[PDB]
């Protein structure tokens, strides 16, 4: 009673509640995707992971989800992310045509999510979720992030951008997701181009970070797949938003 199974933090308190939730709210903002079924959504959901054991859950399990989750938004309006959530968000708050993976159904259901459930019960764990790195790499939430971030990079076409953190020591991660997941699923049939905006932190614009090594490194993976890549500096993030809300600013 007082061990914890799993490392991680639990399931989020009134998961089945907030899913449902999300996707009534997700429906209402966006028209195109009201023809889903949240209830049914939810369902599909809840039956990717429970009552099996949360270290081997498999792309498989989340494919019911992932049919009924079918949403295709312009393909060359894709903004990708590592580990600069927030800007990455804020940013398509604004420029409202174009999109995150949390901008989706699938990613804003799960978005700041944790659960898991029990093998071989119907209880959905509220105390402790594996940990991907101290535990196991195959529970519910690090497979479904997995399954819909390969979609995503595979549904991507045109210029795909990606918004990194500069601020960093690994600026691109290639553990990240995007780094294993995403890089490697932009087909060069489709994309064009990767064009990478380096968020600076701070008063520190005295670098270009184009010019760091794991961009190169990116750059090299790119250029490999056939892709043209492309790097951009956003030294004040901060100015960058309010040219974005504002374009009419001199000072852009
Ligand atoms: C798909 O995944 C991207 O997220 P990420 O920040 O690149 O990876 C998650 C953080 C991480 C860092 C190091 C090692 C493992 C995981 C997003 O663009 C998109 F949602």
């Amino acid at each position: 009673r007082w061990r914890q199974t799993w490392s991680g933090p639990g399931t989020t308190k009134r998961f089945p509640e907030t899913v449902l939730a999300r996707c009534v709210k997700y429906t209402e903002i966006h028209p195109e995707m009201r023809h889903v079924d949240c209830q049914s959504v939810w369902d599909a959901f809840k039956g990717a992971f429970i009552s099996k054991h949360p270290c081997d859950i498999t792309e498989e399990d989340y494919q019911p989800l992932m049919k009924l989750g079918t949403q295709t938004v312009p393909c060359n309006k894709i903004l990708l992310w590592s580990r600069i959530k927030d800007l990455a968000h804020q940013f398509t708050q604004v420029q409202r045509d174009m999109f995150t993976l949390e901008d989706t159904l699938l990613g804003y259901l799960a978005d700041d999510l944790t659960w898991c459930g029990e093998f071989d019960t119907s209880k959905i764990n509220y105390q402790s979720c594996p940990d991907w790195r101290k535990d196991c790499s195959n529970n519910p939430v690090s497979v479904f992030w997995k399954t819909v971030s390969r979609r995503f990079a595979e549904a991507a076409c045109d210029v795909v951008h990606v918004m990194l953190d500069g601020s960093r020591s690994k600026i691109f991660d290639k553990d990240s997701t995007f780094g294993s997941v995403e890089v490697h699923n932009l087909q060069p049939e489709k994309v064009q181009t990767l064009e990478a905006w380096v968020i600076h932190g701070g008063r520190e614009d005295s670098r270009d970070l184009c010019q760091d090594p794991t961009i190169k490194e990116l750059e090299s993976i790119i250029s490999k797949r056939n892709i043209q890549f492309s790097c951009k500096n956003i030294y004040r993030p901060d100015k960058f938003l309010q040219c974005v809300k504002n374009p009419e600013d001199s000072s852009c």
